[PDB]
């Protein structure tokens, strides 16, 4: 439960796979996420 | 030679560190934690 999977879509159209931490606050993944 | 870096930790709670430029992870991941 620490952390979670999910598809994030980004410019034009890809589809990436990433495992994203379940309970930091979103606004500190978008830049490294980026 | 040195760099620092956010390390994020337990439930996320944002950490800050100061690590060497060239020596490999596995010999720092240890003291580290």
């Amino acid at each position: 439960p620490q952390a979670v999977v999910v598809g994030v879509m980004a410019g034009e159209g890809v589809q990436i796979g990433v495992l994203l931490d379940a309970n930091a606050p979103v606004s500190v993944m978008t830049d490294p996420l980026l």
